[PDB]
Formats: structure tokens, C-alpha cells, sequence
């Protein structure tokens, strides 16, 4: 892996979001890892968490106009992303995010921050199922707009429902490219490099051996 | 003025967020300014917003252990105001905000002394309904930061910056005042007209 996913994956681990223990997940599935980015809770760790974000952003050379953000957890990661892109990347992009009904005073929609227009740049955290997605991608085409990719900070690489993974099916279905900045293999390799770290690498490649793709 | 002050104001203006012209207050006042937050809508407006929330935030000697931001217009202020106190004053504060259809909270716990920051008050509405929820949790309120105090009535003698000041007994700072844009003004010969209609503004509504 590049030196900034071992970083990011430190960084993870060192704020308490990447743990290990025994997670049931969303799909009631039994993980001995859960990545919970909403751990990334002080102005440190966001300062931390759009650097991370940009630098995987602009090492995948996509071409985008816009971020977007979803609400609720997407607002601050765009954000973020946005603000460290300007500071560490000499890029000045427009963001947009969503509220989820309009206010009652104005004509401003559901839509805040830059007019929704152009390539966009979706970011996320961790893709489950894709409902954040589908509601996020009905207001981008809604708006006329094309999706660029969905940027996440981990591709778990396990099915979902069926054949396929979760990130698999996004990418089908909304015809895009999701830029993770880990994925577990990432992961995997990490929990090789020391050997307090080995009974979670003998618990993680179990997992990976009933439920990868 | 203080530098971050008048860089706040050149910044503004710079990108359409202090604008002039005839504009509807939720008051239904006609105003000749409008201050709007909403148009930092790019990452260098982002970042440099947060910082100059960030300067106020320190120049206040405000003690506080927690940054809320009302949803929605405060999510990404108090996001960036955490990023750029982290990056540029070497204070890392843990941050928290609601989520506006009311579980109700993202971001770390609501406990301890909380500045609030948001763009502008009006009515004080937004302010009610988080101190409802910081209250409820147990918090205290340690200031509201805003962008921008117009320094103009309510619906009765005192100002919705002292409603909320007094209903509260909280410190309401601001980055600028109506003072400072309109010392900034007296200085730009091109802005003469502007400065008058602010001025005669100031003289009916000003308090
Ligand atoms: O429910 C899941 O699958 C899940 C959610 C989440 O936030 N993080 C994770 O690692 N898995
Ligand atoms: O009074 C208001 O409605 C108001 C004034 C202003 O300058 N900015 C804003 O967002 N609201």
C-alpha cells in the first residue's frame, strides 16, 4: 500500500475508529472489525480525515467538478475534503450538500453550498447497502448533473445480499468508479507487519474467507 | 479594526457574501446590505472562513470545551472553524452538531462548556432550539460565535443579540460588527453611496 493508507490506517486505529471485537453489522452479518467513521469526532481528527480524503481524491486522477456531500454524515466530510484540497493541494473547489426537506423561507431547495453542476465527486464514509448513494445520486441527476465517482474511506470487499459487493453494485448500477482510500486487503497487509496485531489478522482473514469477494 | 477583521470584511465582499442592493430581512425590513454566509461554497472560502472564525474564537480568551453548529447552515462552519482551530492554533476541540428533523446528535458527546457558532442571528431562533438541546444534556453555553452583529432592534427596544444574551446569560461575540463595515466603508471612496444608504439604515433601525 501507499504510505499515506498505512498512515490512515494508523490514524484510524489510533482514534478509535477501526476496532476489533465482535460487530454485527447492518446485514446481521458477525464481523471481528468494524470501522465506525463517525469516531472522527474532534477538529483534529477532521483536519486529519480531509487530508486523507483529498490525497486519495487526487492520487485516483479523476476529474471532477464539484464535492458533494450527503446529509448528514457526508456534510462534514465534504466539507473537510474541500478545505484540504485548497490547503494541501492548490485546488479551489465548489461543495454542495443537501438538507432533507426545504425551509420554509427561500427559493435555496434542499440544495446548500455551490450550484449542483457538473461532474460531482461523491463522498462517503463506509458503503453498506447504497442508500445514501440513491438518494444522493436522484438529487445529482435530478439537477442535471453527472456523477465523477464515490469517494469512501473503506471498501470492506465482502458481498452483499448476493454475488457481488456492495461496492460492486453501486458501481453497476449508478455506472461509476468508487475510490476507497483503504480497502481490507489494505487492512490484511497492515495486520501482517507486527505480531500483536496477529490474532486480529487470523480473525479478519477467517472473515474475509467466508464473506470476500 | 483588528487585521483578521478587515481581511474578513475584503474577503466578504471578495466573494459576494456582503453584498448591497434592496434585500427583505426575515424582519421584512428592507435593508441595503445582506450578509450571507452561504456563498463560501468553495474550499479556499471554506478554509479561510474557518479561520477567521477560528481568530475570533481565540481573541475572545472564551474558554470552552466543545464546538456545536446548528444544522444546517452551522454544520459546515463549526466543521471548519474545528479544522482551522486544530491546524493553525494547535487546539484540537471535540465537535458536535443535530440533526434539524429531531439519536438527534452526530459527533462527540454534548457535555461541557459549548460555543455555539453560527452565521447571523435574526430572531434567535435557531439559538432556542440549541440551547434546548445543549441544556438537556446537561451542558453549559459558553458563547455564540456569529460572523456578523447588525447591531440593529429586534422587535423591541434591545437587539436579538441581546435577547439571546440576556434570555440566556451567554456571550454573544461576533467576527464583525455593523461598526467595523461601516468604518471599512468611510475608507473606499467608491463605496461613498453604499456607505449612505448603511448609515441611513443604521439611522432608523440601529440600536
Ligand atoms: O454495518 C456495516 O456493515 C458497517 C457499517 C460501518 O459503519 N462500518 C463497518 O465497518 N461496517
Ligand atoms: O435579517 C436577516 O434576515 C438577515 C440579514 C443578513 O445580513 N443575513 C442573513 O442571513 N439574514
Amino acid at each position: 500500500m501507499k504510505p499515506y493508507q498505512r498512515q490512515f490506517i494508523e490514524f484510524a486505529l489510533s482514534k478509535q475508529v477501526l476496532k476489533f471485537g465482535e460487530f454485527t453489522l447492518k446485514s446481521g452479518r458477525k464481523s471481528p472489525y468494524f470501522f465506525n467513521a463517525g469516531l472522527f469526532n474532534t477538529g483534529r481528527d477532521l483536519a486529519l480525515l480531509g487530508r486523507f480524503y483529498a490525497e486519495a481524491l487526487v492520487d485516483s486522477g479523476i476529474e471532477f467538478d464539484l464535492l458533494f456531500g450527503p446529509a448528514y454524515k457526508g456534510i462534514p466530510i465534504a466539507t473537510t475534503t474541500a478545505v484540504a484540497l485548497a490547503e494541501h493541494h492548490d485546488l479551489d473547489l465548489p461543495y454542495c450538500f443537501n438538507r432533507k426537506e426545504a425551509k420554509d423561507h427561500g427559493e435555496g431547495g434542499n440544495l446548500v453550498g455551490s450550484a449542483l453542476q457538473g461532474r460531482v465527486m461523491l463522498v462517503d464514509d463506509v458503503i453498506t447497502a447504497g442508500t445514501a448513494i440513491r438518494e444522493s445520486m436522484e438529487i445529482i441527476q435530478a439537477n442535471g448533473a453527472t456523477l465523477a465517482g464515490v469517494l469512501i474511506s473503506l471498501d470492506r470487499q465482502e458481498r452483499g445480499r448476493g454475488e457481488i459487493s456492495a461496492i460492486q453494485e453501486v458501481e453497476r448500477d449508478y455506472n461509476c468508479k468508487v475510490i476507497s482510500i483503504i480497502t481490507l486487503k489494505d487492512l490484511i497487509a497492515y495486520l501482517e507487519e507486527k505480531p500483536e496485531m496477529a490474532e486480529h489478522l487470523a480473525a479478519v482473514k477467517a472473515y474475509r474467507e467466508e464473506f470476500g469477494v
